[PDB]
């Protein structure tokens, strides 16, 4: 069921903005996102925490909000102009989804804000106007060794994923790597607005359920850095995967699990995608250098966990079965299949993962 | 059992100075550690390679020898004095072992040197003698972004640790790390001559075997340079484990294997040993940060498989059993676990590894 | 002062390539290729195309044997094939000399539009270029110094507010500036691509070209570059740095080619895309607003810059700027600069920082 | 010259701590804490030990609040108690004043010896210390700009070939020197403990220390430094670098603390733990030999340099180098320097 064309013109994206997650904690998180991972409050109260990276001038780009169940409330992304939320507004009645309009916004330091219900079911903010503050970029006697410097992504679960990415086209990102197979399934997307590799993902999996958050470092070090640091704080064991470097994106990678289970990507050094004609790479969803480039296995969590999204009630989003081919059981199940070289039965994994495991 | 204590003075070793690797196929081998690895070639002929790393001043770190069968030929310690060479000699007489002494040296650019069957039945070489070469340090023009420094150390597996480690402190070696468990059993040391973590090293297992020589960067981001660059060539598979940070020895690491499965690891700024009562350092062998500080799991190939090593004819050592607990099965095992903090459920791992595998 | 136009401005993406006349091509293509690790697109005996690690297009650099050197053509890729007839619309109502070729000026771009734009420099417009293997995952040729991105150019002109204005009207968005207390502007970077600049003008006599600079992923490369350039022997052709800057905030280092041509090596500037990214403006006697750990500028950085050509392959007359100099302000006879404002420890009189 | 004594070397394992007398004690914990990260291993209102990342020792840096900023003590830890017995002897029979304290001079320290030695500096030797947390894993507590260990001292005094006789007897290995073809030598650097340098001699007027030096793990840790000291503006305080050293091959970086005593910041140089470890001449007119990059060294470098104090805790007279000067030789006047030798493209003269 093809998500059609509007006739009204598209909101002009700028880039990923914002997540709002639902936290059930607030101080846990808190000492997640600020003792462990060092990110700078904008402001907080007994509620929330409203947290910014190192090089940003809007007010946050990220929203802990204390509630009952941990989900995604919102991923938020700035417009050009205050007549672009107008445009997302009438561009998603068009679509036929549920819209909510707030003058003065849904978060503090943010104004004039749109939020809908997108057609995959994920809350979408779009906003204009926003306070800004103390641009941290040059504060080295606040920098930390793993300094979080930007927002970078969010990435999305959601059933079928070209129905999405056609959506997401029409909307004006445009679609720099995928991960596909010889049979005409697709399993990722990525895709932007900013001229990185992405600002949006759509991973295929039982959705609509948020996959990750992204935040960027300077260099790999920093990476490094934040592994060392949990190690330290003895809580390796919320290192989900990685470090790595990925095939798709070139970035060198980190995913990590917050209080609420919502899962955190550090990433460094992607390349430039802003060229209308950008060289869109699809990778075969066998190829083990294809999310893992020094082909280190993926961890089934990676696959099959993910947070909840709420609708624009607070309740939680229904999910939606994936009905086409898994990732997971393609490459690392039962019948999986992975190779190192195309063609080549040496190095090449049969029913299993790479490196001598297999599925707990 | 016991190796009694020689009244003859031990010998005063320096450092870990060349491994002697018998490789198979030598163009395929030199494409291995030339080409994939950059090191620098001292001399070569149709029998054999012999390479240096970027701050070496004597001839060698690493001589590949072609022959039948792959396997650790001799593990070479430079003395302090002429003389030393002399005391090696006696020594090892005292102690019952075989010995072999040449005037003009096994290998080029080694002089007088001693070879021994060592009571753990490996073959240790002593040497003062060598040929200088120019010391590439400064050599910017040459420098590649993987650059292998130094040779750091050897790994040895030995089915009787405490028994090792005795003969190793008489030796001069003073242990700094080692793994044990609350039952008395050792898996595990690291011990030191040169003022770095280790010259040498110990693991439990069936022996004698070589598990590693290790060769240092200057820097992190040159070990995520060899893994990419393996990644790029398309041999990821031949990347075994890591990269990582070390529990014991807090150096950052990359197991890879060669050609003939001979296995190298890249390392990176363990700390200062060289005080007399420098702290040991024992940790628990359930402990999931002890081996790889952020939690990820060691392959079962990282315990189970190690190189053969010759006598001094040439011929294969045969292999005796470990009795001793197993780390692989105590940890990684159907019965093994390990923790993230001792006495903590959460985080730990009963009957698989870490992160969400079980064994292949 | 320089009108907008009626017509509507190209839709610039980003700087693309530079053309630089060199007068030795062997020489011009060690410094190039064996000391920095350019990868070459195509070669002749008149010719070197180069590109970066990253890059998909055909290249970022193009080498021509000449008998002056000289910047031929600063090029900037638009985002459609119409959006080159808008550029020769612009100039052609800004009064400005132009010339279109629909097969290119150089191998590996099409259809482009060449023009002598209103502060004297030689400005390319196109949309169609080669594509070719884009190398930026081929760690087998990853140099430890590696350039990966083309990143800006820098022009120097005499008049900086008329040309900043001029480059608005074009699209490019003010990001940083440098000025005093008494109204004079000496320089500012303008971007389109979400980075700090694409271009940026530094006031001096013009026009030249200041430099044209290049990316590394971190650090660490940088050093590498100068480290190789001690071990060649060549550590003279190192002109400034390495270093922090306070502008852009970004690690650079200077260095000269061949023909004395400014090459910066930069990395790890901020992002700016958003359209009210906050415009961050450097007092001249700021003695961290270009080396933020407060290292000299030395001279030549200030008064030497490359000759550029018009359209017929002839060098640009250059007009002397009547604003203060930047170099006479803060390091002349009568110059000044401070480490924190209003504090006499730690400022210079008449010299520069550091003995 | 110094005759070697008859009595046995004290067996000296590595420099291992200074003592600096500073004038304001909050203004100095401002830098050396806030500013460059040091661990407190003990304070009070009238001393702070400090410690780098990777220190098991009590500290590796004491600041002592007095009259007059200079260096009170250099300390190098031996091998076992009976060579602080062995250094006493040594410098006794070297006719140098000497005092023992059993229970040492400073905190965390025991049975020590200080001595003024005969080139007029004040050194320690000890082996009792009280061992403290070793925080190399600590990486909860880790700065961007982490100081990892004491790499080493720089001691300024006028004859270099005198200094350097004396340390080699005491079991220093030069492993570099610079030097011009008429035979003078400008500056030594000399190990013990298998890297580059535990101490080094700069020809010049003395005795002065010229700096103290800590090690970080990489070269980003040092720019690191450079940006924090941008962001708090006392990049007034940033003397000469960062830099690739000629000599040791190391990253560097050289700062000034409140009373302008010198601290270098360094990293990766290599190993000199052979006994036939190659020695490396410098030309004293190549300007790739103290920056490899060619940057020009400031003269303060050359000519400041913190005083030193006798055990009495009083300032040590200054002796005039009459030997060539490296500064005079090089940026002076009548000085010169190449990048290439023999080539008068890339040379510098007079300046
Ligand atoms: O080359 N020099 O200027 C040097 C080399 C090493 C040092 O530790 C230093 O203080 C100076
Ligand atoms: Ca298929
Ligand atoms: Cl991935
Ligand atoms: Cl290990
Ligand atoms: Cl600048
Ligand atoms: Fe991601
Ligand atoms: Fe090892
Ligand atoms: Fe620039
Ligand atoms: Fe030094």
């Amino acid at each position: 069921n093809e998500i059609p064309k509007p006739v009204a013109p598209a909101p002009d994206i700028l880039r990923c903005a914002y997540a709002e997650l639902v936290v059930t904690d607030l101080a846990k998180s808190r000492n997640f996102y600020v003792d462990v991972l060092g990110l700078h409050v904008s402001y907080e109260d007994e509620n929330q925490i409203y947290l910014r990276s190192f090089e940003e001038f809007i007010h946050h780009n990220l929203v802990l909000t204390k509630g009952p169940v941990a989900a995604l409330k919102a991923m938020a992304f700035r417009v050009r102009t205050p007549e672009d939320v107008d445009k997302a507004e009438a561009y998603y009645q068009e679509l036929g989804c549920r819209t909510e309009r707030r003058k003065d916004g849904f978060v503090k330091g943010i104004g004039d804000a749109l939020r809908v219900e997108d057609p995959l079911g994920f809350p979408y903010e779009f906003f204009f106007e926003t306070t800004h503050v103390e641009r941290l970029h040059m504060r080295y006697d606040l920098y930390s060794a793993g300094e979080l410097v930007r927002l970078d992504h969010f990435n999305q679960v959601t059933p079928d994923v070209p129905r999405g990415r056609k959506y997401l086209e029409d909307l004006g990102f445009r679609v720099t790597e995928d991960i596909q197979d010889d049979e005409g399934t697709t399993y990722a997307a990525w895709m932007h607005r900013k001229g990185t590799v992405h600002d949006t993902a759509l991973t295929g999996g039982n959705g609509p359920r948020l996959h990750h958050v992204a935040f960027s470092t300077h260099e790999k070090h920093n990476i490094i850095q934040i592994c060392d640091k949990m190690g330290a704080l003895r809580i390796s064991d919320r290192i989900e995967r990685g470090p790595g470097r990925h095939g798709v994106s070139n970035a060198f990678y980190l995913f990590i699990l917050d209080p609420d289970n919502h899962r955190i990507e550090i990433y460094t050094q992607d390349y430039y995608t802003g060229d209308p004609d950008n060289p869109t790479i699809t990778w075969n969803v066998h190829d083990n250098q294809r999310r893992d480039w020094w082909g280190n296995p993926v961890v089934p969590s990676w696959y099959t966990e993910a947070s909840k999204v709420l609708d624009l009630d607070g309740n939680v989003q229904e999910i939606i079965e994936r009905t086409d081919d898994s990732e997971l059981e393609v490459t690392i199940g039962a019948d999986g299949f992975s190779f190192t070289r195309a063609g080549d039965e040496d190095g090449s994994y049969h029913g299993q993962a790479s490196k001598g495991f297999k599925l707990g």
